[PDB]
């Protein structure tokens, strides 16, 4: 019928995991803030996205792809990515897990993490880096779509 993709958004508090997710589902930005579902067509395949915004360690073990989110104006969040990724490495017992690195809040002027740093990090892990803003919606569809396509590159 349709095809199910189980996605997991991880990252430090306050980076905009919820805002990103709410943006994908409901097409608005919320300033103050479980599992979600969205039917989308991506490359002519109707997809049901089963999305957790982080006793829900059963999404960690079963989840097929991970958005690793930091904010570009939060250097601590960027440094923490190493830990979120090591957590996903341990749970899946492998260094080849579908993953996208996301740099959120690209609208904000107070940028403490440079695109080169992010690119250096993503290149080391062997994954895409995408800049997003949940406020303007820049990059949001592209982060989720690319993660869907990363999952396709790894098994049917
Ligand atoms: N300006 C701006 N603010 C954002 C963005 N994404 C999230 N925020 C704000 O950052 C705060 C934390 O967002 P939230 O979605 O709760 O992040 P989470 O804790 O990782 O789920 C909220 O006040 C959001 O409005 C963004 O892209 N741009
Ligand atoms: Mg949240």
């Amino acid at each position: 019928h349709m095809t199910e993709y189980k996605l997991v958004v991880v990252g430090a508090g306050g980076v905009g995991k919820s805002a990103l997710t709410i943006q994908l589902i409901q097409n608005h930005f919320v300033d103050e803030y479980d599992s979600y579902r969205k039917q989308v067509v991506i490359d002519g395949e109707t997809c049901l996205l089963d999305i957790l915004d982080t006793m829900r360690d059963q999404y960690m073990r079963t989840g097929e792809g991970f958005l690793c989110v930091f904010a570009i104006n939060n250097t601590k969040s960027f440094e923490d990515i190493h830990h979120y990724r090591e957590q996903i490495k341990r749970v899946k017992d492998s260094e080849d897990v579908p993953m996208v690195l996301v740099g959120n809040k690209s609208d904000l002027p107070s940028r403490t993490v440079d695109t080169k740093q992010a690119q250096d990090l993503a290149r080391s892990y062997g994954i895409p880096f995408i800049e997003t803003s949940a406020k303007t919606r820049q990059g949001v569809d592209d982060a989720f779509y690319t993660l869907v396509r990363e999952i396709r590159k790894h098994k049917e």
